[PDB]
């Protein structure tokens, strides 16, 4: 039953890898969730659109990234079903900035807790695979964020417009 | 509560949109699977592997093109539970490609009924959507996925993995 | 006695040190003795022999980084014989690819334990030293071999000498 | 109070970080005062200089990443006096080297300790970050160092001051 | 005791010259302070920050240019201790421009000084360096400084934070 | 049991060939562990460590012709264990050298008893073989470390650490 190439790779490790996954997965889905609302005709922040479309593909490459680590550490991928996201409607560019801030927030979480999973299981390997590919790329995520929310809040976002509007432009254009 | 650019765009046609993002985003899944399958050192067909996971990119771009399409229209997306694939194991290059040919006409089947009810619906901007976006893509991708089984079959998959090699080697790589 | 440059570094890290250059010699010796029997006139697989002699050299120069490790760090390098491999004939492709997996695991156990040890010591530089140079290579190497295994078992290896013959041309060559 | 990005980062990492950026910046400070030794007349060691001067402008380098670390997690930069360097005459490049050591082997003791802190928080980013940017770095000037003054003591610094000229025209020239 | 290459050089022009250096490093180390508030994520002010990482810069290569001066001259260079800046917090993009206007003001005032010294002491080589390379600098950098915190005040800085936001990007951008 | 490609190739000179493996593997090894002394941070001669790594890459090139050889005659390469060096410490750059004189001088003694065996079986294939590869690059090695031994003396060596550094520099870098 065990895979020829398996060594040092626990059976818990294995499961949280599937359950990140997952919540990568759900993290892409959310972000492209969010990038079509602002390419609705009655929101229309181009530039919105296109940096939350942008996050959902690179959710995505992360996703793909685990799995290609499940395969090599000779762990089996078993995927689940992909929750829709919390919501339809995601009111503004400031809320949306939020929203994604507590979510980059809840994978750092994750990642944080596997990381601690594989320290107690003495797996150097996945580890480092964390630390080099995940944990400052989520750190860059979330300073890049809560930068944005403190730049529109400073702005007047969400009441004004404009303030979307110029941020679009200026920022993430 | 009606979009301003919403124009001859019926509700069942909405309706029955969002159904295909769905399918859509459920077809980019099951290929992702079926690539990592054939990631598993237990498989190591490589070239299986990347043509799935090209069609799964390519089936994420449907489904935003679909999505893009809701917004041309004014009407709103609402995103749906990815559900996982049916299987975890594909069991042979054979398999898998029989599997994704049964997809693809899944596929192909709901695009119809959805060309139907544009058509029923007099919405000829739907129609020539998916006309020009869809129809020939899915006959082109069964036509393919047809003889790709139809050579593996001639070969000996999956009993042979000679074939199933050889065919990794010479038609998908 | 002690190196001017000598900083948080456990006699017994540079013992294992010292025991690892040793093991990283021995498997490039090891490849290097593969390499020519796939070269022998009445085995004649070229690529075979290439695939390993690139392991022979790649091997040697993992032992070279580590005995610069030891002079950087203030260690002192103690070399050992270099014992002969345990096969003169390596008898098939297949024979040699499950030999080399097993030594490229056998490294890794090495690996692991030299890491478990500077944890133990609390010497960051040199856990992380090994995460990044050595622990991933393991892992891929692993992971290559075992795929080239189940490749050549699918073929029929070793009885189908058609087999090795088309995997040296078209995954080695 | 809490930044919004804030997450897993322990006060105690926060203020052993600003001593951190402290001690890089008087490290660039005491670089600056060895290399304008050796631009005095009576000295005239140009190449001497022109290597403390780039040192100053690592060390620099390395505590402005130590404060854009402290602010990508949230904590808040507190700069306190940038003291003198101990010499204001370095009496020779043998003795410039010596202290320069001295100096590195100081600030991988701090960087070690720091490295131990983040792990008895178990703060993986942190780790990591100080192991990617900050101990090999550390490693390698340390032998780099000590490597220098091998040279100057074995060319016979500092009474040869043909031993010092020459080392500065052929090794730092 | 005195230098080779004195000439003309007073024993009180030296020692102003060595005040002179702390405080060009005193800026320095002010303007990095500055530029790090702004890079804090609940300030988020990226050109502001980089502004003030360029004049931190400059500060220092005016003060090794000091240095050299006095080498120059066969003075020598005593080095003393660069206080920390008088706030940890800027406030806002207008209030640090502010300071760093009254900073710049204190720096032309000491350079005056300085030259009056000079003037005093028939130094003329030293009236003339500091003519060519501080006193016009110093007078740009006040007039520019002028002209932020005028556009900023304009623009309504700092209760607009849509001001300081639209300064950055157009301005400081 | 004959190879079908062996003509002309007597037991004799096959195992004296694996003889001949063995030993310049042992040389390459002997001149690894030279240069590696020279990577010593209280040694520190950078360019005698590269020398001595160059040599030692060499000597395993000349032992894989030698391999290839034996393959090619038809014979069949048995490996032995390749001994430790006789030193860990070689003391300076001048004994190091002289060593390497004696080493090449012994290895030149193994092949001209090669050459002498394979003109007694009548094997000019083999004599051609030794005469084109061996012979010739063995007097060049010779006379290149005699040159080296040479001027180490007349410079000082050992005693004067300047002798070896200013040959480190100038002949060798
Ligand atoms: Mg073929
Ligand atoms: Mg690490
Ligand atoms: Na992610
Ligand atoms: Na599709
Ligand atoms: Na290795
Ligand atoms: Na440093
Ligand atoms: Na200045
Ligand atoms: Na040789």
């Amino acid at each position: 039953s065990t895979s020829q190439v398996r060594q040092n790779y626990h059976q818990d490790s294995e499961a949280a890898i599937n359950r990140q996954i997952n919540l990568e997965l759900y993290a892409s889905y959310v972000y492209l969730s969010m990038s079509y609302y602002f390419d609705r005709d009655d929101v229309a922040l181009k530039n919105f659109a296109k940096y939350f479309l942008h996050q959902s593909h690179e959710e995505r490459e992360h996703a793909e990234k685990l799995m290609k680590l499940q395969n090599q550490r000779g762990g089996r991928i078993f995927l689940q079903d992909i929750q829709k996201p919390d919501c339809d409607d995601w009111e503004s560019g400031l809320n949306a900035m939020e929203c994604a801030l507590h979510l980059e927030k809840n994978v750092n979480q994750s990642l944080l807790e596997l990381h601690k999973l594989a320290t107690d299981k003495n797996d150097p390997h996945l580890c480092d695979f964390i630390e080099t590919h995940y944990l400052n790329e989520q750190v860059k995520a979330i300073k890049e964020l809560g930068d944005h929310v403190t730049n529109l809040r400073k702005m007047g976002a969400p009441e004004s417009g404009l303030a979307e509007y110029l941020f679009d432009k200026h920022t993430l254009g």
